């Protein structure tokens, strides 16, 4: 038995402002400061690479979901409070901008997928959180707004990209170009979020359809992921990753077993972790 | 400024290129295709202006193809029609590399030649009743790279085989279906809608506005997060005029009033 | 009983799938034999447009076939010699230089999604079938099929069709932008013959013109790019055109003639 510690540690772990659950074949990371609406600060910005680095490691995490536990938002925007320390020398800034694209990378190029799921108001950061995951549900009711315009900023590059490649050029320019906060169902509507749920079930709903890809091959899941990332970054069908990516395809554990499954005609068990 | 067949309207903070031949529906002409680069500039220009629109006026349409009594002129010879397209490149990339923001709005024929415009534009919106089409290959002729590629990024590979594929006229209906036009209103009302949306685009900071424009064009022609003018327009974020007081305007808890021009 | 056929019905030629008593499950042979049927149809002057589709098997493609997967993947060579002979069919298609149209009615399954966008244009019928299910295998859907699948309905979309290797209606399909059109049922054919008429009405240099320079802005051709350049160019300077130009002088329809 591992010391059970001070009641000091044990507040400190439960109140850290975004945390990693496990429960197996799911992680989820919550954004934890519910009496901010999840308003996004600069320790949770850089605690994120961490999280998806443990549930990456993890062998009995198939899946990562990302989501707001119970304080009724996904995440509200910057954290107002941090502005005069984030923003009072150009190199607070830049550091600032810098911790932020790690943490976004950090997701977007997780091994695992990672489900976004959206419940009231996911704005400024929330939106990049939600863009660099692989796929999003969000709750009827649910608000979305990009605002760098709002306060004479200009919204990264690689949040561009990601929000580019959802919704596409008019969409990105009328979201950046006005700042406007929008509606659910006309996110839907965008293609910036891939599902639309009734109110309150966005989290059951991203499990649910976590579910579904635990179930199948998670070498296909992820080598999935690989190559649809390789060809968003240049790869073509010539490209020496692309194919050996393909071939070891025929070469994998859970082939093998897909295989053998096929052949004596049963289910496949996939095993490869 | 009536007779012109083509203009440049000032309302701060607006400005307006009306296509005014209402007598051809708005058929584009080589005069005024030679005559946009001089209008997006004075635009640009114009510290009074943050917006651009470009519509069809009173002629009840946005423009109805090209002018057929210059055809014979502009394809007589092999260097003339070289030379329209050069003239038509240099109009549509004006508009697109624009530094500030271009609406097009859409009423009626919007064909051929009127589809580029709107396609040069950074939005479109366009009324109920609005005809859409790109008709190249009723003719033998051939969409130009620039005029295709604009028309892929927004509806894709099979749309755009589609429409130029057949030249068929589509409603505006379907051009919202497929993607080519941003947004959709109620018959008459495109103008209307342009200018309340591009009053929204410039009661914010016109520093990002524009800088978004730039980052936006940037990653469509191979920036990527690396690219060193990527990093440094998101730097200069931090540093300009608009976020200075935006700042302020933020922590004062009032409305931002940007001065960036 | 070839698995996998030409027929030829001029302005139109059919590549028909011929294995009704597997659902048109694709094997060895037909993937071996298709950029021959593509050639084939692109060297016939009376052919404009290719069609391809299930024929009278109530199916487009139900997947791969399950009796020849021992062999295929008997070995890393086998396998690997698989790869290369789908790409090649299904690079023949995207690359045919005149257009082809799939039409699709019941199961367009795994190597049927693939076959699909690899054509140009997809229309479908209601009740039709979609998925793609190398996960469900443990294998991965190579690259230029995920371009394909990309372009058309984008990451999010992508990725779910993928990592779920669910199927789906062909209503959501035509919402998520995977077909281009959706018909009633049992009407795919006859609906992808009068779109195909549509286009075989107006100049055919100008339809090949165009996907070129699609497919060349697609494998990142520029504005600046010579060939791009040159290819607008000859829009001037081809038989059509003179054609297009004297029947605009002499008030008359245009009869175009390239082939």
């Amino acid at each position: 038995g591992v010391d059970l510690g001070t009641e000091n540690l044990y507040f400190q772990s439960m109140t850290l402002p975004i945390r990693l659950d496990i429960a197996a074949p799911l992680a989820e990371i919550v954004l934890n400061k519910p009496e901010r609406r999840n308003a996004l600060s600069v320790d949770m910005w850089a605690a994120i690479p961490g999280l998806v680095a443990e549930a990456n490691a993890n062998p009995d995490v198939k899946l990562i979901l990302i989501h707001g536990g119970d304080a009724g938002a996904f995440a509200a925007g910057a954290d107002i409070s941090e502005f005069e320390t984030i923003y009072a020398t150009e190199d607070a800034a830049k550091a600032s901008g810098q911790r932020i694209a790690q943490a976004l990378d950090a997701i977007e190029n997780s091994e695992k997928p990672v489900i976004a799921a959206i419940e009231g108001a996911c704005v400024g950061g929330g939106v990049s959180l939600a863009m660099a995951a692989d796929l999003r549900v969000a709750g009827e009711g649910a608000k979305f707004g990009v605002t760098p315009g709002k306060l004479g900023l200009v919204y990264p590059a690689g949040d561009t990209r990601r929000l580019l490649a959802a919704v596409g050029p008019g969409a990105t320019k009328d979201i950046l170009f006005t700042g406007r906060i929008f509606t659910a169902g006309e996110a839907k509507s965008l293609g910036l979020i891939d599902r639309l749920v009734e109110k309150g079930t966005a989290l059951e709903a991203a499990r649910v359809w976590a579910g579904e890809i635990a179930a199948i091959s998670q070498w296909s899941v992820r080598a999935t992921k690989r190559m649809i990332r390789g060809l968003q970054t240049g790869w073509t069908d010539e490209t020496p990753e692309a194919q050996s990516l393909f071939l070891n395809g025929f070469a994998n554990e859970d082939f093998k077993e897909g295989y053998r499954a096929f052949l004596d005609k049963r289910p496949a068990k996939f095993t490869y972790r």
